[PDB]
């Protein structure tokens, strides 16, 4: 009938956590693309401030339904796209397992993440010391318990909630890597993430994007 | 049958999110109390780490299922309790746009006055400047669009959405006072939240006695 309107840029973790769901649901032609270039400032012309006054992407628009978050994106795709599939929230319990993962995200890794990128991006960070990295190392010590106590992030199952978390993981990982020795958990289940079929579209050519930027930041 | 048990500290904006939905919903003899003191440093201890890693109130605890942030202990409280009531998330539109307002709180409210106040509650901050309020202010701008758009956070009723925004409002606004000449929708809202017969008990109890940790801070 009437199809969802993603606005997105994949430089960005919580738009990649979105495409990557996308791709998993089996949804891609079901949902059109609007891009939203943040290098360029796309986010910051009156007509996207309009719908969405925190000039962030992700925005989903569908009909007159309008999402600001990509967490709550994910969720209303698996309601309306994911109820008869391998990625269903129907069951509470279930439901509630992996939105509470996807709060992880959205309020510790993502957050956490986020300030140092950011900061190395526009200088204001110009050498990493250890202050800069323990908020998200204790991050990971969190998501290595989770991955101790089930096989994906929120149950054995794969979930919604393992792709904005890989997201994040594969873009502060270029400077904050896995040691297979601290976080074996959490580094097989990267590996395992990496390999699944719409990986490199959906999230590896976005991070590509990204680590250029940054290499030529930190020259 | 099974009661959840709610783990919880009331000076944290989080908490007071959780006790708001509870009295909302009109459950608070379904859901028990266990209250751990941060002052005190009751969310060190060795039993409540093994229950949440981040070492963070609320946590709800029902049967096996473990719920590690405030947000998505109000959603699955709102799914097990409140199908049939004025609270209801059983549209999915409607869980959408919810959803969307407590992800704003969590990643973006939340987030920007916790580091205001955690930083003059431990002295790093000995003087609050323009910087220190302009992400908070930005937010409360985000928050008038949609105050200016429907008549609570999220729809033109009431939601489960209002309640950690008004915890958060609560808080910060002991810093950076809402004005009514360039909030008025949001401080106009604001004062009606305050009517709510339960929000002396479920949220003013607790800000309360943050203000006066404040106060004995700043002086
Ligand atoms: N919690 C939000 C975060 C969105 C966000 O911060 N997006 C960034 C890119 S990673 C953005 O568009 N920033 C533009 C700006 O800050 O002006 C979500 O998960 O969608
Ligand atoms: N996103 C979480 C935030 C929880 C949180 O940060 N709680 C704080 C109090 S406001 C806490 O318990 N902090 C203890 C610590 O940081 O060790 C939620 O909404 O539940
Ligand atoms: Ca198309
Ligand atoms: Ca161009
Ligand atoms: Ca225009
Ligand atoms: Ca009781
Ligand atoms: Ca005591
Ligand atoms: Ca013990």
């Amino acid at each position: 009938m009437s199809k969802p309107v993603l606005y997105y840029d994949d430089i960005s973790p919580p738009v990649r956590g979105v495409l990557l769901t996308v791709a998993a649901l089996g949804i891609k032609d079901q949902v059109e693309l609007k891009l939203v270039r943040l290098f360029e400032r796309e986010h910051l012309l009156e007509d996207f401030v309009k719908l969405n006054p925190l000039h962030a992407v992700p925005v989903l628009k569908h009909d007159d339904l309008v999402l600001t978050d990509s967490h709550a994106i994910i969720m209303y795709l698996c309601d309306i796209f994911g109820q008869d599939g391998d990625f269903s929230l129907k069951d509470p319990k279930q439901r509630a397992r992996v939105h509470n993962r996807l709060c992880f995200n959205n309020a510790v890794l993502f957050q956490r993440e986020s300030i140092v990128m950011r900061g190395l991006i526009n200088r204001s960070i110009v050498t990493l010391e250890d202050h800069h990295l323990k908020p998200v190392q204790e991050a990971y010590d969190c998501l290595e318990v989770y991955l101790t106590n089930s096989k994906f992030v929120a149950c054995d199952q794969l979930t919604v909630a393992d792709f904005p978390i890989v997201a994040c993981m594969s873009t502060v990982g270029m400077v904050c890597p896995l040691s297979t020795s601290r976080w074996p958990k959490t580094a097989a289940w990267f590996e395992t993430m990496k390999q699944l079929p719409y990986y490199q579209q959906a999230n590896q050519v976005g991070v590509d994007k990204l680590k250029e930027r940054l290499h030529a930041v930190m020259k």
